[PDB]
């Protein structure tokens, strides 16, 4: 579907894969969380879906080859995750793979804890990543991978935008709870 910009079908597969397989881990109560238990069972978990615009926006700024958050205006109604690795050459699928261990890391690490409203406590806490790839509402996920002089650099933008102050992360309960088109194997609404 999407353009041959320089981005493989392989580690676009990886992201997708990847995002949804660790929301669904999240949704069914078997991600650990360095706060202590698991991370709490989710209610209606969203399945998500590549997008090749939100690619576009990812891809000019990695394109730029500056570790930086773009600004909104750069990506508009979008979230972003950002990566990077000293291995410049890295092939692209495995810098998809490492980039989203990374970022899901931020739960087992540092710790989120049973309380999913997102306050400003919660965000210095450093776990940023891990909430934008499990926000329920996110449905939309591009990425781009750039080999740069000195790094690896990896964006992924998601939409809509999360880590929204005060919202919940995630309705919490059981897996599928409040949907009507459940996967009830993986625990993902779609
Ligand atoms: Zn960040």
């Amino acid at each position: 579907g999407c353009p041959d910009n320089g981005m493989s079908e392989e580690a676009r597969q990886k992201f997708l894969e990847m995002h949804n397989s660790l929301r669904s881990s999240v949704a069914l109560g078997q991600a650990k969380d360095g706060a202590g238990g698991n991370a709490p069972k989710a209610a209606k978990m969203k399945t998500m879906a590549y997008d090749c615009e939100v690619e576009k926006t990812a891809m000019n700024n990695a394109k730029q080859c500056v570790f930086k958050h773009s600004q909104p205006n750069q990506r508009k109604g979008l979230g972003e995750n950002i990566f990077m690795s000293s291995d410049s050459g890295m092939d692209k699928a495995k810098a998809a793979e490492q980039a989203s261990k990374a970022w899901f890391g931020e739960l087992a690490e540092k710790g989120v804890g049973q309380n999913l409203k997102l306050t400003g406590g919660l965000f210095s806490r450093g776990v940023g990543h891990y909430t934008q790839m499990v926000w329920q509402e996110t449905v939309k996920l591009g990425c781009y991978v750039e080999a740069c002089s000195n790094m690896c650099y990896v964006v992924c933008q998601y939409g809509p935008a999360g880590n929204m102050m005060g919202k919940d992360i995630y309705e919490k309960g059981e897996p599928c709870s409040k949907c009507e088109n459940c996967d009830k194997e993986k625990g993902l609404c779609s």
